[PDB]
């Protein structure tokens, strides 16, 4: 079913991912334990004997260079290279009735690893990863043995190198297999199944599909649907199929289909005399509108008023990448409610409320804050004499700054919660506007 939100991970973001998984993996290779190599020898220079390289331990492991691509259809293909692993151990060579001792160190270079990361989804809507077809190639070997024993080096090269090489690549590939299922899969699953938005509503971030590894991008599609906290009555399920074109500037782009609070921005509304706070000195009654229209109090002395306004356009243009400049243009008509119980037309106003919105990221949520500006009023028509627009403008401002703007400022400050795994921080928000969905551009940083 069509997802509410969609996390599109770009090639750039897959690159970050690999680099960061690379340091986690590197620490895990230290847990690798090599076996012990023992057997007999018959060196033509010193005779036959027994040897043993035991207590092998990973001492150095440097995994640098890597590459995360897309396997269109199944998932990702990882490739780490130009790495190095150092190995340390002890040896004992029994020649004669004597027994020797010493240490050794190997330096492995030109190390290459390749694994496939299979991305899928479990019934519960949680992510799953699985490494398949792992293969590593251990080659450039540097052997150093304690004591300047020459035959020991030649002996290593003739009878242990190849074995150690394969044993090692085999263990490294097993660490990778294990590490993904015991660390990686439990990490992707740190992604919220459900996040609270407000103390009233909530969103469900269950997967509607396993991440879709497209040719150039990775799309992880979430249910993303709003649901009542007390008992989620599914009164919100129309969400269409979205499809934004190719934006590869940043690491991830979120596509957020719908919200609730002023996401709709043909937005009609009504203002009744009993919708303005009591303490707030503004009221919708002829006697109060007397200064605006000195004639209303004659034609309709002491009566209730109606305002039926409506948005007719909401021009949005970017200032900063994360700062919008919208000015909803509306037309309001004043009605005086006469004893005939039927509203009756008085005047019509044109208003343009210039505002600035500036978004940010803060703790997995997208947050914003309003930046109030000039509210412009222009008389459109009037069947009750001239209208002091200048005076009324001051009231339009009082109203907004004391109602409309403080609330919206709160709605934004509460923010929307994004689908992220643990320890992630987003930066450089590029908030571009599109069809039914908001398209949030961001870069990522793993809180190591
Ligand atoms: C899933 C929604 C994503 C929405 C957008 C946000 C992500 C944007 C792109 C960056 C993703 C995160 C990168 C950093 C996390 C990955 C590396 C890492 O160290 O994770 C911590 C994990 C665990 O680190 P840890 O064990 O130190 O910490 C675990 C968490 N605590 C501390 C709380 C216990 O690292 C690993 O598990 C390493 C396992 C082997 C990794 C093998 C190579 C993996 C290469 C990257 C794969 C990325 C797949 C992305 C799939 C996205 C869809 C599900
Ligand atoms: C599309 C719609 O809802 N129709 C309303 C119409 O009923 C109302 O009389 C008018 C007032 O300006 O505003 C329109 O938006
Ligand atoms: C669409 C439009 O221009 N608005 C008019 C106006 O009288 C008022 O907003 C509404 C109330 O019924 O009726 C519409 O016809
Ligand atoms: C936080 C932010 O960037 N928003 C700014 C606002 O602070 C500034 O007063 C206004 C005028 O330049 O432009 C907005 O875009
Ligand atoms: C990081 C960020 O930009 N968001 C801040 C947040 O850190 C802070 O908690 C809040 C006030 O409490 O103000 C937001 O603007």
């Amino acid at each position: 079913v069509n997802p509410g939100v969609v996390a599109r991970i770009t090639d750039k973001g897959l690159a970050y991912a690999a680099k960061e998984g690379l340091v986690a993996l590197q620490r895990e290779l230290y847990k690798i334990t090599l076996p012990d190599f023992s057997g007999d020898f018959k060196i033509k220079a010193v005779g036959r004997g027994q040897y043993e390289f035991h207590s092998l331990e990973i001492q150095n492991c440097e995994l640098r260079g890597s590459s995360l691509k897309l396997l269109p259809g199944q998932g990702l293909s990882l490739a780490i290279s130009d790495s190095s692993i150092g190995v340390r151990g002890k040896w004992k060579v029994r020649k004669s009735f004597l027994k020797l001792h010493g240490s050794f160190d190997l330096d492995v270079k030109g190390v290459t690893i390749s694994v496939d990361l299979l991305l899928g989804m479990d019934p519960s809507g949680r992510p799953t990863v699985s490494a398949s077809g792992c293969s590593s190639r251990i080659c450039d070997l540097d052997v150093h043995i304690s004591g300047n024993v020459g035959w020991l080096l030649n002996l290593f090269h003739n009878q242990i190198e190849s074995k150690l090489q394969k044993v090692l690549e085999n263990k490294v590939c097993e660490m990778i297999q294990k590490s993904v299922t015991s660390d990686l899969q439990p990490y992707l699953q740190t992604l919220p199944v459900t996040a609270e938005i407000d103390n009233v509503l909530g969103i469900d971030y269950s997967l509607v599909a396993a991440p879709q590894a497209k040719a150039q991008v990775l799309d992880v599609m979430f249910k993303g649907e709003i649901f009542n906290r007390n008992h989620r009555s599914p009164v919100a399920t129309p969400t269409p199929t979205m499809s934004l074109p190719e934006d590869s500037k940043q690491m991830v782009y979120f596509a957020i289909s719908d919200y609730a609070f002023n996401i709709a921005s043909y937005l009609n509304f009504s203002i009744t005399d009993d919708m303005l706070p009591h303490d707030s000195g503004i009221r919708l009654n002829t006697k109060a509108f007397r200064p605006f229209t000195p004639q209303i109090y004659k034609k309709y002395p002491d009566m209730k008023l109606e305002l039926l306004g409506t948005v007719v356009s909401a021009p949005i243009l970017n200032v900063s990448p994360g700062n919008l400049s919208l000015a909803p243009q509306m037309e309001i008509e004043g009605f005086v409610i006469l004893p005939t119980s039927a509203r009756e037309p008085v005047f019509r106003l044109g208003v343009v409320t210039n505002v600035f919105a500036s978004l940010t990221f803060n703790n997995s949520k997208v947050t914003g804050m309003l930046h109030p500006d000039k509210a412009q009023v222009r008389l459109i028509e009037s069947k009750v004499g001239m209208f002091n627009v200048n005076l009324f403008q001051a009231f339009l401002n009082y109203y907004l700054l004391n109602s409309l703007y403080p609330d919206v400022n709160a709605e934004l400050a509460q923010g929307f919660p994004l689908p992220l795994p643990r320890h992630i921080q987003l930066h450089d928000l590029d908030f571009q506007i599109r069809k039914d969905f908001l398209y949030l551009g961001a870069n990522v940083q793993y809180m190591r």
